[PDB]
């Protein structure tokens, strides 16, 4: 139940509107395969406080195999290694 644990943590840290924006961006990503767009929503929401940085890295669970390397590189440039 990694997904429900992520959604519980994200709704707690980001609030309902922020969690809803993250899930809408995930929906859009599954439709359009645009990694940069989903990453930009996620980074706006999860890098405002250092304590939310793990929610940036943990989003990798939803990132498609062909984008996981680039996603991990960008998250490390934003926040360091997890």
């Amino acid at each position: 139940h990694a997904v429900s644990a992520y959604l519980a943590d994200a709704r707690r840290a980001l609030g309902s509107a922020g969690c809803s924006q993250l899930l809408a961006a995930l929906t859009a990503y599954k439709q359009d395969d645009d990694l940069d767009k989903v990453l930009a929503v996620l980074a706006a929401l999860t890098t405002a406080k250092p304590e939310d940085f793990p929610l940036l890295h943990r989003f990798s669970m939803f990132v498609r195999p062909h984008h996981k390397q680039r996603f991990s590189q960008t998250c490390t440039d934003l926040t360091g290694r997890p």
